[PDB]
């Protein structure tokens, strides 16, 4: 067979990555989302796309979990967004029940699956649905990181006039003022960002003002759309660790994962950096920290720690 | 300067051309919308999303016309869809008034672009952006048979279970009723349609069956989604259209074309086969009709000329 | 694990198949050839190249079959080519005793791999290979017909001024004065070839001589390079062969397969459309013929029947 | 036009450059050489494998320079290689003749390309053709340090065990004992190879030897091999400069590039990071340097002194 992926949300994310995963040929392609329609209608849309690029893919929609069977990848993206008057703990409690119902159906149809997932709050809800799930914790992965460092990297491609291949973007943590940037790990061609200050290439009130805008990257685009909040970046990001699975390619990429132990923490999923191959989670790629990191990675944690203790409230099977 | 793709819409079929631009390393991009916002957020997502593949492009987002300055391909998808309770003749007042300011910003700011139509109904307001414009005729023609042929071909692929890359369909006019399919040169491998039922590979009835599944394609679409209409098949659609100008391909694509008397036809958009290079609509492929398709095509050149003269009685500079 | 894809012959056509699997990131890539040196070193080079575009693929050189164990794909080059002074019978017996050896390497190594032959007489050899491997006939199969194809689709493409896209040839058949060209079931966008000469977009003269261009194709290459033949055609037509198996597309392509009576042939290698899939060949597609062309394919499988005679009178196995 | 690339050599490098650029969809190709024939054949053998991916290229064969007319892109490969029993001043000698020869061609027929040289010795040749052709120094680079980044980025993400995409390799100077590699400025994923090395993922004297295989590299494809040298990622190496100034990408890449007092040398081709865009060579990049780096640079750069005295002793116009 080819390779199968199931798409769990048929929003704007879900379109995006069916429509990536067919330009990139990765396999084929089950959307479901719980009322039948949209999913069948953006399948269908992207199925007869195809022929105009030739890849051969197919696409369905569904609102059975029966039809995930033996997906090889799931990307979840199901649940609500975050409005401008409900508070975490009720995004929480909306979500949970989502990652209950998705973690069943990955539990029952696709029990071998890779699982990304891109509902929000993204650290509690990867560790949400990994326990509902059962699945091996190397096997479930939260996509951030790469969304983070695909922003900064955008940032700094244009503000050294470089193209975006020659950058990296080295980030841990969450998102917003749970990021943990590393900006000596970060580069140009090699060179790392601080360098880059001292060559007089960018300045240090430059490097924070980037810094600063990838915290608060994923606002920026809300407050441009004003309905709904970014899809292409989430979607590349997402296919980027799908791919990696599929063809082990073993990119390092940073995402929400299961640390058993890996930068002091146990039990947690945190954003690090991993290797990703044919057997999910292969590595964790623990640095040294300096003082101001270790300080800023351990409040990132302690902000985690108090999401999954709010899900623990909320959640007796949790 | 690398090309430049102005994108007149920033709807879900101008973010969709803008992405896949991107994808495709096509050129630099400008979306435009009336109000700023969206444009500017759906341009920054996709640059952003950038490092991911390792494109090298600009985005930007823009309510002025002087933002299209020099742009190399214009695709336009501005205007309103037909609704539930609206006339053709409100549709296309309301369109036309669309088409006249579009038309006045490209012939002010990018008089060289080559210009494709996506917005309703195609074949009207392809003519009347023409005429507002002033641009040469070959320099402007509207999307519509790359979309049906591809709907034709992915329903081709599926029956007789072969690749979307060996199926070609061969259209002619509008959509709908408006559609002037010839299956005979419509092909799996080269063999026409009209073989294969003789071979046994398909039969009459599930011939004309994804005959008129073709002409209710857009419909099937809408009834699934419920909101909205699609737009990854006319995205990647209008796309092989711009990528033929941009890379001087020179394929041989279904389009609406203005006609200098090919088919019997003077002074008229149509939908016809043309090469696609750099210097724009090249050559029209004037095919032999049988009966049955001659009058077909007289069917729907009849359609066209009443949209035309509608056109004509809402619009004194038409 | 990723698709495994094993080169039987590490020269031109061997090196460019290897050069392209990578790039078209189909899988892992194992050079095979009798001497170590030239395999290990064009597995090096590629490697060392792929850092360049981002392709993730393992390759190596072997001189011992162990090293293609599990092949998905097995693509044969090894043997000799028609020298200047050399009978076919002294070629038939050189290169039978490849197949010999290649054949018991792929029966204990690769036995479930899809077998690709390009070892000349084609015909011939793929015959030969799937007797000695003991495989079953679907799963091995010879690069002819796409090579003939592709020659005669570029010299369309220079005479009608388009696009290759979108241009289709259909042959079937051998090489040379085997071939077995059907212009009628060639087209440029659906349009036989026949009524392009009907509309004056060519003349019967000068299609009569692309088809005469394309039974010499492989000739006039040889003329100009002076040493050695063609190699980028060849190896791109293999690895479209190879693509549709591992990537289950479906393809219809023509092939050397072997007939079950299909064509009124049974026992024989003999090009024809065939349906390429995950299964191997999976169909082949028998057309209608008329009278000359019943007459030129007669002749054309009397002259594979005369090729297997001479194998057969020099070898018991056989 | 299409973007137009003139490859001066049709050798191995030569025709993969131009197979490369077929399938990257670069634009028009011209094979120059000497003598008729190769160029020709090669030109079409690729010309006819473009239907099979459906690129749209015009390829053709040349031995007057005229034929590179206009040319966007000359890449030379021109020339031959050093020997088992040939002194450096007789390669010099040899080679020096064929870049006056060039540089004529280039200066007459198209003297606004850019030019990327592969002809050894690397140093003194660019040098000597941007002097013998007039052109521009940022117009004229030399293909030196892709090469060694991307062998030593096969060797990292091998010794790793990660995708190659995560790895960034930094050289300066030449080859062999010329190279300047910056192992702190070399990353897996942002991380500098020296952390690593503190990190326990390699070690150091593995470290050392991957140094030492880079220096080593090109000699160990030549052993190997036993005729002729590495060709794929030499010609992998040069379609990236030639993509990025094609594309106005501004690739940071290491190449031979003029030194107008970068580096602190003035007047001589040196090997350094330079931004490649529209404009050619738009800006270097000077790192600073440690101990034991800036004392290896200034070998370097002696050694290329050495060569360009060398040149000029058999040359009056140098
Ligand atoms: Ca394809
Ligand atoms: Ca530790
Ligand atoms: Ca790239
Ligand atoms: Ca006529
Ligand atoms: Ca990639
Ligand atoms: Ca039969
Ligand atoms: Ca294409
Ligand atoms: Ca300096």
């Amino acid at each position: 067979a080819r390779s199968k992926i199931a798409l769990i949300g048929a929003g704007q994310i879900g379109g995006t990555l069916a429509h990536l995963a067919g330009l990139k040929e990765l396999g084929d392609v089950v959307l479901f989302d719980i009322v039948d329609g949209v999913p069948q209608g953006k399948a269908l849309d992207i199925a007869e796309s195809a022929p105009v690029d030739g890849f051969d893919a197919k696409y369905s929609g569904a609102s059975d979990y029966s039809a995930i069977a033996g997906a090889d990848v799931v990307i979840v993206t199901a649940g609500v967004p975050r409005k401008p008057g409900m508070s975490r703990d009720d995004l929480i409690g909306i979500n949970l029940k989502v990652m209950e119902a998705v973690g069943a159906g990955i539990k029952e149809h696709a029990p071998d699956a890779f699982v990304i997932c891109i509902t929000n709050p993204l650290d509690a809800m990867v560790w949400a649905l990994q326990k509902f799930s059962g699945l091996p914790t190397n096997k479930v992965v939260g996509m951030a990181g790469v969304l983070d460092s695909a922003r900064f990297r955008h940032f700094l491609a244009e503000e050294f006039g470089v193209s975006v291949e020659d950058v990296t973007a080295f980030v841990l943590g969450g998102h917003g003022d749970d990021m943990v940037p590393l900006t000596r790990y970060s580069t140009v061609a090699g060179v790392p960002l601080t360098d880059l200050v001292k060559l007089g290439w960018t300045t240090q009130e430059k490097l924070d003002a980037m810094v600063e805008r990838t915290r608060k990257g994923g606002g920026e685009i809300v407050n441009l759309l004003k309905t709904g909040s970014a899809f292409y970046a989430p979607a590349a990001s997402a296919i980027a660790m799908a791919e990696s699975y599929l063809r082990d390619k073993k990119r390092v990429l940073p995402c929400a994962a299961y640390l058993d132990g890996q930068y002091g923490i146990d039990g947690l999923y945190v954003g690090v950096p991993v290797v990703i191959g044919e057997n999910g989670v292969e590595r964790v790629l623990e640095v040294t920290f300096n003082d101001d990191e270790k300080a800023m990675f351990e409040k990132s944690v302690n902000s985690v720690k108090g999401l999954i203790e709010a899900c623990k409230s909320v959640n007796d099977k949790l």
